[PDB]
């Protein structure tokens, strides 16, 4: 049964949102992965965000760029939180992507992450840490995988 | 009269962009409607506008949004009617999201996007008229008088006195 | 026994935070409104981050502007999720309280919401949207408060 | 045939960029010509071309160009055709410089303005049929079966394997 | 008989455009002023630009905002020396102004000043040089007029 | 005896700059070319800018990038009219070369030219109108170059 | 005797200026204040800068805006630490100041702050941090100081 | 004994920090390079940054990208003068390190440079010239070195 959600419109998002998915699965969440796209499937999507509460999912992950509306979109959909990763566009970097994902009008956030693949493993943990409000071992898996960075990071400090 | 010409915006608060769009089309005796109709707030609804927009006589549709400013491509989703967007001038980046968000749609799903805030609004509804002019040999006849107009009032205003 | 933390790093912040805060109220999640500040008590902001979780807190919604580290410090101090709202400073207008927000690391996601006293709402939403993850009555509140919402827009 | 779209732009470097716009409009049996025509090398051509172009039988025009990017801007000046622009990637500022170039245009001066790069110039392709099928039947309902396709293959190709 | 024209597209620019036309007033250039608009009256853009030089300008300052293509449209209907000054547009601070100014294409140069009133001053002060390399009159109350400002402002030095 | 002087910061700057140089050499104009730095060498900039004028030169074109100081200082020091080209910076594409040069403040004009090679080529050319409004053979030249090139462009 | 040379292009500039001033007089460290502008007075600039370090002078605070080359100038004309505040401009908003005087090239750095009065304050603690560095009490003064905030900001 | 530290958040930010190691090294400054994190280590930087002075450092350099808190995080746990170097990030090329950076409130000090390599051999200058302010051989080495490159650029 799956907990989380994770799409994009395109295949080529792919690259990005690989990253989300790694750290479900490191962290033992189940999780499907879809191409939904705002533009290329607009009543798809709809169908996807309106059925997700009943279907079992508590978090959505979303990937776009460009005029990247499906995280956004998504969210006008359903009351589960949604998590928008900014996929970096070719020509503006994905400043575009960014600013079309976060700055979203009062009444439909959207949880957003670093563009590009920090954001996407950053999704992946954010949806955990949701899930970790109310499952303890979820929570203390995060903890343990801090912990385990952290003593890697200073352990290997010196230059 | 039919509407030839539908004009959108998801807030109440864009009617201050959004006029010029409607008065240009005014001057022009363009038939339209004007409607909010909000991609966040009433997304259903804006799907069911967009879908029907065809069937309804619409031949245009000028959708006006800022900040996140999805209206716009989302109508442009749903139907194959010219869909022409206006980015609303937003509080914090000055419509440099409103901008973005409209703009760099993908591959598939043009959005006609014009100048933020009052100037684009204005080109919004020259657009949708000169969209119209294609086929109406008046309409584009009244655009070329207008135009010719304008240019006879800015060459003879033309000393700084 | 409050189960969101609204935080911000100076009492000029709050006209912004108000507005998550209202929502919490409408909602009638429990919560508790502090100045914690990255810059001038970085220990306390250690310390309020530390023991989030085993004061109850399930979230934490964390607003700064310019150099804004106050969410991304505190995510780095807890497993909670933390919510960063970036408040619109005077001569970028919040983009340099965006980026500072919004581009974290590998490891330490901030949920980023919208420049301002909209992002401020949307922030209260998503603290209600992540607990109705797991409590219905959230939920279905916040279903009801759009739908209305959605009525309003429609019709009038 | 008889073109009804003209697809111009400065440079013959555009073209790696323009291309795209091409490709739709064959894809769509829509007659179109492509010229190099530049507002700054060519001034005088520029304004021919754009002055002539209704006489001639052209609907809408797509312009392509970049950094400073007057093209679109200055055709749209000179007809009451429709004016897509193009907004090609520059070198050193991405194709910014490109889009606030084309897309700020004042009251009176609609440019419709399309993303920056290829995905813009595909976009402009379709917006130039979009804008003909608003009176012709036959290239609206291609561009919906277009997209029918499209949405298709998107949906049943949506598991990621 | 002017020698410099400054030209906008708007009586809205004259406010900007002013600073220019004080300058070439302090420093007794006679000057043209008129509204030409790139977009509004296209024809008669072209004709400006083309009779210039048989007109006897040496030097065209031209100011616009927004989609600011007069100076260059000017510039690539004229080899007279074209000044452009970017007016301060409304969303985007002068930022598209500039942008579509300065950032011409090999062949066409627009010699392009500071956003808004300093660009304006500058503008004047910028024709009067070009004058200045020939007229040494011109150059030698350029340097009066600057060492003038040298000891206003360092003579009011202190706080 | 020299007309323009080009002058850059960097010897890195010659592949940009070369292009003004160009220009100059097509339409005959005589030139010096000189590494002139606003941040390495300040006083010999100082000299430079001071002596232009006494020289022989009528105009002056300066490359830099990043903060790009050298020719506002130039046109600080001397009343020649000074041609900035902004050279592409590494990190921001010459952005912050752009503003560094154009946002010149009243009393200190430098004649700003596109970013980078196409700026370069410009400032050349800008160069020879600033001489050819009073040496009408370089004028007629620049003519003849535009007409040749629209016709290129216009049939070929 | 002056520790602390405080500069600026214009009188304009003292609004922003001020601040910096303001903590160097709360700290009881002895400054200068003048103006000297990098466009206006090249000259005088250089021989300020040239003469700071025989003067006794172990910092510089610079501000300017929009196309800022003070700083930057200052700094390339000495080996004392300059800090370079970024004027709030009024197009751009001192992105245009900020990018002028933080992109030094290798060799001339400017110690740069936040656009604006914040910026200002800071100038005026960083040069203080400086002298702290080897002033005992000076560094003294900067914790109390530090510390009453922290404790200003936990408490009320 | 160590007199400047330089960190930070990352080996791979290591490519940008070793110039301004290498100016240390030249100038023969001691120095001590570690890896400290703002995000994966906090308890360690706030470690690092309130025994600094204790330990015997004058000055420290904090390197950090993206949402680039580790200068600002030290600065807010120091006395001592924190300079940062924005590191260039991949999408946004160091725009965000630098307005995470450069953007701090009143109290907080950081002394930013320019994004990447430059910024990085300028923060070793920038605190060379600090010691500098009371070790006359170091002012003294920083004058020859700099007049050393005049002549180069000037003579070849």
């Amino acid at each position: 049964k799956s907990l989380v959600g994770v799409i994009m419109g395109s295949t080529s998002d792919w690259e990005t949102m690989k990253y989300a998915c790694d750290i479900l699965d490191e962290l033992n969440i189940p999780y499907e992965k879809k191409v939904v796209s705002a533009h290329r499937t607009p009543d798809y999507m709809f169908e996807y965000a309106e059925t997700a509460r009943e279907r079992g999912l508590k978090v959505i992950i979303a990937g776009a760029g460009g005029a990247a509306h499906l995280p956004g979109m998504v969210a006008a959909k359903t009351n589960l939180p949604v998590i928008g990763v900014p996929v970096q566009s070719k020509a503006l970097n994905g400043l575009d992507s960014l600013l079309s994902i976060v700055q979203m009008p009062g009444g439909v956030p959207v949880a957003t992450v670093a563009i590009g693949k920090a954001g996407s493993t950053n999704a992946g943990l954010l949806a955990a840490q949701i899930l970790g409000s109310f499952h303890d071992d979820i929570h203390d898996a995060l903890e343990l995988r801090r912990e385990a960075i952290e003593k890697d990071v200073r352990e290997g400090s010196e230059l």
